C-alpha cells in the first residue's frame, strides 16, 4: 500500500525554506504503508493541475492506494494580476480565462480541480481523502483568532460532490494550537505566519492523525498508533 501526498509548502519536504518543514515529512513514522510526498512549495489546486502533478500521481497509483490532497494556502488572490496560482471564483462549474505564461488558460474553481483529481484516482480504485488546509499562525497577534478561509469549506464541499472522504485538518490543528498557547505556537513559526519549524510540522501531522481516528477515515487501517493529544472535534 502506498500513500500519496499532494499539497504545498505546508506539507512538502523542506517546507518553505530556511529551516521550515512540511507535515507530510512526519507521517511515515505512524503508518505501516509507504509514503510518497509529492507536495511542492508554491502550488495551488490550479498550478498543481496545470503542471501535470495530479496526472503523474494518477499514472502510478494502483487499487488500494491512498491519495491525500490538501490545498488552499496559495489558492486565493486576484486574477487581474494573475500569479498563475489563483483559481476561478465559485464553488461549481464556473470557468475563467486568463493569459498566463503565454497561454490563454482555462481556469476552474478550487472545488472543480479537486473533484476532477478525485475522479481520476477513484476510477482506478484508489482511496481519496481531501483535507482542508492548515491554519496560518492563529496566535500571531498575541491572542487566539479563529478565522477559517473559504477553502476550508470548499474542500468539504468537494469531498461531498466527488463522493470521497474528507478530513477537517484545519479544525484539528486550530483546536490543538488553541490549547498549546501563545508562546509555544509562535515558536512554531520562525520566519512568517505560514511555514512551520520541524516541531510545528510534527504537531500538524499528529493533528491530521487525530482527525483520522476521531472521524473514522479509511486511513485508520494502516495507522500504527492512536496515542495523540487533544480531543475529538
Ligand atoms: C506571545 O508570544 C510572543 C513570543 O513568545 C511574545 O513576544 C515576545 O515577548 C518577549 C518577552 O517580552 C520579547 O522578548 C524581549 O525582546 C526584546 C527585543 O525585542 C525586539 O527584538 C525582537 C528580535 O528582533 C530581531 O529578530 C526578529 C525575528 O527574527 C526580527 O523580526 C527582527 O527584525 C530582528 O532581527 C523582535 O522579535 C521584537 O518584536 C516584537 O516587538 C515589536 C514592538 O516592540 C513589534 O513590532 C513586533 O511585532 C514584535 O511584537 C522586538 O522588536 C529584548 O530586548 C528583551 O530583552 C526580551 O528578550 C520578544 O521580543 C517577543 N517576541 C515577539 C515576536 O513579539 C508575546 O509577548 C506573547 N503575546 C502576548 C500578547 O502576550
Ligand atoms: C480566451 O478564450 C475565451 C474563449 O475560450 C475567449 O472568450 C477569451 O476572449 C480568450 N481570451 C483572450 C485574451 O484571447
Amino acid at each position: 500500500t502506498t500513500v500519496y501526498l499532494a499539497g504545498d509548502s505546508t506539507m512538502a519536504k523542506n517546507g518553505g525554506g530556511s529551516g521550515t518543514n512540511g507535515w507530510g515529512e512526519y507521517l511515515a513514522s505512524y503508518l505501516s504503508a509507504t509514503v510518497v510526498n509529492d507536495a511542492v512549495a508554491g502550488r495551488s489546486a490550479r498550478s498543481y493541475t496545470r503542471e501535470g502533478r495530479f496526472e503523474n500521481i494518477a499514472d502510478v497509483v494502483t487499487a488500494g492506494d491512498y491519495v491525500i490532497v490538501e490545498f488552499g494556502h496559495n489558492d486565493g488572490g486576484s486574477l487581474s494580476t494573475d500569479n498563475g496560482r489563483t483559481d476561478c471564483s465559485g464553488t461549481g462549474a464556473e470557468v475563467c480565462y486568463s493569459v498566463y505564461d503565454g497561454v490563454n488558460e482555462t481556469i476552474l474553481t478550487f472545488p472543480a480541480y479537486l473533484e476532477n483529481a478525485a475522479k481520476l484516482f477513484t476510477a482506478k480504485g484508489a482511496k481519496v481523502i481531501l483535507s482542508s488546509q492548515t491554519p496560518n499562525n492563529p496566535w500571531e497577534t498575541g491572542t487566539f483568532v479563529n478565522s477559517p478561509t473559504r477553502f476550508v469549506e470548499y474542500a468539504e464541499l468537494a469531498a461531498e460532490v466527488a463522493g470521497v472522504e474528507y478530513v477537517d485538518h484545519w479544525s484539528y490543528v486550530d483546536s490543538i494550537y488553541e490549547t498549546l498557547g501563545n508562546a509555544t505556537v509562535n515558536s512554531y513559526f520562525p520566519i512568517d505566519h505560514t511555514h512551520t519549524s520541524p516541531a510545528g510540522a510534527e504537531v500538524v501531522a499528529e493533528a491530521f492523525l487525530k482527525a483520522v481516528v476521531c472521524t473514522g477515515t479509511s486511513l485508520k487501517s494502516v495507522l500504527t498508533t492512536t496515542s495523540f493529544e487533544g480531543t475529538c472535534l
